[PDB]
């Protein structure tokens, strides 16, 4: 049940054109964390606006979009939410489409003690469910198999969020966390052994093909902005550092003989996951 | 020196949600043939303005910025130019940059005959060459070493311009060939023998990982649009096939338990790209 986290900084967004590309620009960082099954996305401050900006539309992107409305306040942030791509991810089903398990918002509706709780699935009725729990909390509900085909509500139960893809195959979305600095990318890992793997990318790196990647169960790619890994390693005081190598388990060009002078970092991140896939699916 | 060739279907445009992103996602494509060092991109009909306007955005961008006021008439096709990527391929480069080869365009100046040609290279002066050549031609001029500090033009020799990459290894751009249909995308290829390795894209194809790709000369990596392979086959009254996996070599599903329902083709290019260029560099 092997994770990955991808990390990149926040100040992606500030080299964009137009508010509208911006935009455009956070939704094409989800979909490829999307495709390629990432559990977390660390957006870090390189040098704070951008990095909020960011961290805010990946979570809208990755949330069910009945759900949105609840856990989404109308923001400026989110003034050109339109103009983006869905997800189309495995928790992101219509209402007529029948699934196991199913994304839900603790309602606000009164209940005797004993009674379990009412959770918006998106559903046509709503879903009571086992634990009495707080109203207001997002939370992953499965559902009961035969169900009372009269009732009123459907009737599941709550289970961990990381049920539907360690018991079921199924990608269920990223968490988004916000780091401050480069060296909290990896302190604030939310994993209690930390990222016993660390890739990181540069056009400086050794050539993916050779690299041997370790087993391991918590793997973290890192991307640089603009100025790449350099910036945030030299901006940080708690670095001191002079070449970006030493602070990953492995430092990838995962693009040998370029046409193009840079890779863009939403560019790299599609051509990095792809050319590391093999590896860390062996691997795990 | 082996070639690779993308196909992609101009319909792609029509997905665009505003006509800046329709632009845009035109350079998206740019950019990502370029980054892989693309010999050619073929924009095919798949059911005709979308191929038009898709084949010179990807012009334009490919080619060198001092040469593009020559070759581009002011066109609505381009006024959204502003907002894209540039490329920054090898030949895309800055006057005060010293460079072995550069392009051209034959200028309209008067000459003796055995006087050669007058060609703007983008230089601080023009260029005199060897060829007599008709004014406005896009050439390739390699320049001499040792030139004649105190003249009032440089000089240099109309090379091939296949001369730059299979002689100096440099990247020197693409070009975009126009489709009418599926079918078209091979029987109108720019070589003698055709593709001798042609490998289409599906997610219902084999797995990337266990293809073994031939030895080859001249490839091609055909992708869909948003109906996929499957429409502009059934389009095509050539055709006449149930299943496109017949009219590859190979038919590759080149991301294995993607997290998402759907690839856009401009994700698709850069992970099928990626996913490829091992076997790619091996085989050629
Ligand atoms: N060939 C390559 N291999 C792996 N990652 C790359 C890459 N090219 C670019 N990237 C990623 O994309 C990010 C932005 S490209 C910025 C490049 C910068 N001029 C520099 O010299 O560092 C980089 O930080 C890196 O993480
Ligand atoms: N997993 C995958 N492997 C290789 N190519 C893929 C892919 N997923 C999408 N693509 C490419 O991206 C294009 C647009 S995706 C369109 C998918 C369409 N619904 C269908 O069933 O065919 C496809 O035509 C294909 O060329």
């Amino acid at each position: 049940p092997y994770t990955l986290s991808v990390a990149l900084p926040g100040s992606i967004l500030d080299n964009a054109q137009s508010p509208e590309l911006r935009t455009y620009l956070a939704g094409q960082i989800a979909r490829a964390c999307a495709i390629f099954c990432v559990d977390e996305i660390v957006v870090f401050d390189e040098e704070g606006q951008a990095c909020v900006q960011l961290a805010r539309i990946l979570q809208y992107l990755e949330c069910p979009q009945y759900l949105r409305k609840a856990f989404f306040p109308k923001h400026q942030d989110l003034q050109f939410a339109g103009l983006l791509n869905p997800l189309d991810s495995p928790h992101h089903m219509r209402q007529d489409e029948e699934s196991e398990f199913r994304e839900g918002i603790v309602v606000d509706r009164p209940t005797r003690p004993g009674h379990g709780s009412f959770v918006n699935c998106g559903m046509k009725k709503e879903v009571k469910i086992d634990k009495n729990l707080e109203p207001g909390l997002r939370v992953t509900v499965r559902l009961n198999q035969q169900q009372h085909p009269d009732c009123k509500t459907y009737h599941g139960k709550v289970v961990s969020s990381q049920d539907p893809r360690t018991k079921a195959g199924l990608y269920w979305g990223y968490t988004v966390r916000l780091a401050s600095c480069l060296s909290a990318v990896f302190a604030e890992a939310p994993f209690q052994d930390g990222y016993d793997l660390t890739i990181g990318t540069s056009e400086r790196g050794s050539d993916v093909a050779s690299a041997q990647l370790p087993n391991f169960r918590h793997a973290l790619v890192v991307f640089g902005g603009l100025q790449g890994l350099e910036a945030g390693a030299d901006a940080d005081p708690n670095l001191e550092v002079a070449e970006p190598s030493v602070l990953f388990d492995l430092y990838v060009n995962t693009c040998p003989g370029q046409g193009s002078r840079t890779i863009r970092t939403e560019e790299a991140i599609l051509i990095s996951l792809a050319a590391l896939q093999p590896g860390l699916i062996q691997a795990g």
